[PDB]
């Protein structure tokens, strides 16, 4: 593999769906290097769980918990690792309201070098148990001779991206790993860095962040080809907020023009979205418990019914994961009959303004409220045009994994998306029981 994506181990399904896929406490395994510290950013963590999926050898190495929890939540996560000696915390700075830490990362320091891992699971049981999660893997990072002095840098510019991400948190704990960053080779990275961070931003700063680093990276890496038009944009996701009472106030008009973009030059273009309707929920491996982590709200899905006709059914019979529900979140430009795609990104943010960013001041600022991390597969990265699809998603160098079923099937007429915080008593789950919240 050179895309080094994976997912998480589910835990019922056959093993031969397990073959290739990674638990928690494989990526923390002694056999991906000898831990000296690790950083662990997130949205939500058990801590007593969490250092349990560390090799009992490195459980007491530093950690630092990354997060974004404020007041009575702040202090209950401090609580949480106040046992362990060995963890520090950062809370990362939400100055503009309703903003979120979502962004998933472990830095992992090792005696042989240093590795980077951006995934999709809080570091809770639930997320690595019977969802469908994704992970990035970077190489081995191998440590720069004392008194060399080299760039490490990608072609991807990775390198310098990941640390002006850390920049961003202004923080002491995270200068430290920017430092570390700093000491390390990350030349043979092939993924592109889309980051969100919260802020107001103009002018140059405009093509750093959200759905303008994304347009961004696809006019300077990617090139347009005949027919353009008919490439349709997927996005995938467990989370909707807020996007206007009608489709031109930002899901078809920023955001959608930002995912077409291609090449440098300058709209019919199909658009799928796919999030679990309420079949899917029931009917998954965990139940309307699922639901737990499909956090879409009654008050906003009411105030946008337009929405659901983009919605499109979840569904993973090439991995095994049907009724493992999402909490991967994925974006990407197939071909028209879906055997190629153009792009591929794995990445925390959701369908939402406060994660992609939402243009104001006259088109002039792009304004940010979370934190959200992601990377991107760009053909160009790997001397390719495009990526064919992988047939059977555990069945190379130019076919890339898509973990789910091409093309998305629309909701039926009868189908409903998941709204976490309605009652369903109509039919029950796989457990037997109904959702009553
Ligand atoms: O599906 C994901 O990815 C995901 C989705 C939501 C996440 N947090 C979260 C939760 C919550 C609470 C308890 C259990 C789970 C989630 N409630 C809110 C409410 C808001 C909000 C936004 C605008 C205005 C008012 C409120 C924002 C974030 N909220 C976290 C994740 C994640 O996993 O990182």
């Amino acid at each position: 593999n050179p895309f080094q994506f994976y997912l998480t181990r589910v835990s019922g399904v056959k093993p031969k769906y397990n073959s290739g896929a990674l638990h928690i406490k494989d990526i923390l395994s002694p056999l991906f290097g000898t831990l000296v510290s690790s950083a662990q950013f997130n949205y939500c963590f058990d801590v007593d769980w969490l250092v349990k999926q560390y090799p009992p050898e490195f459980r007491k190495k530093p950690i630092l918990l990354v997060h974004g929890d404020k007041r009575e939540a702040k202090a209950h996560l401090h609580a949480q690792a106040k046992p362990y000696e060995n963890i520090s915390l950062c809370q990362a700075k939400l100055d503009i309201a309703f903003g979120t830490h979502h962004t998933k990362m472990m830095l992992l320091l090792y005696e042989e070098g240093l590795r980077v891992v951006i995934h999709t699971s809080n570091l809770i049981h639930a997320d690595w148990h019977q969802k469908t999660q994704g992970i990035w893997l970077s190489p081995l990072y191998p440590r720069i001779a004392d008194g060399t002095h080299k760039s490490g840098e990608s072609p991807t510019h990775f390198k310098a991206d990941l640390i002006s991400y850390l920049m961003a948190y202004n923080a002491p704990s995270l200068k430290e790993w920017i430092d570390v960053i700093h000491k390390h080779d990350l030349s043979e990275t092939n993924v592109y860095l889309i980051g969100s961070t919260p802020g107001r931003f103009q002018g140059s700063q405009k093509d750093n962040w959200g759905h303008f680093r994304l347009k961004k990276l696809l006019k300077d890496h990617a090139s347009s080809m005949p027919n353009a038009e008919s490439w349709p944009v997927v996005g995938q996701f467990s989370s909707v907020g807020s996007l206007g009472a009608d489709e031109s106030k930002w899901l078809c008009s920023e955001f959608k023009e930002s995912m077409l973009t291609l090449g440098k030059e300058s709209s019919s273009v199909p658009l799928y979205l796919i999030y679990p309707s309420v079949e899917n929920v029931r009917t998954s491996l965990e139940g309307y418990p699922a639901g737990g982590s499909l956090p879409y709200s009654i008050q906003t899905a009411e105030k946008q019914n337009w929405l659901h006709s983009y919605f499109h059914k979840w569904s993973a019979e090439t991995s095994g994961r049907s009724n493992a529900m999402p909490h991967i979140k994925t974006y990407m430009r197939p071909s028209p009959d879906f055997s190629k795609i153009a792009w591929f990104l794995v990445t925390s943010a959701n369908l939402s303004k406060a994660a992609w960013g939402a243009l104001e001041k006259n088109g002039t600022q792009l304004m940010i409220r979370s934190y959200e991390l992601g990377v991107l597969f760009l053909p160009s990265a790997f001397g390719l045009d495009s990526f064919k699809v992988k047939q059977k998603f555990f069945a190379p160098m130019a076919t890339f994994p898509v973990p789910y079923d091409l093309p998305p099937e629309l909701y039926g007429s009868k189908d409903r998306p998941w709204i976490w915080n309605i009652p369903y008593v109509k039919a029950p789950d796989t457990h037997g029981n109904m959702w009553v919240p």
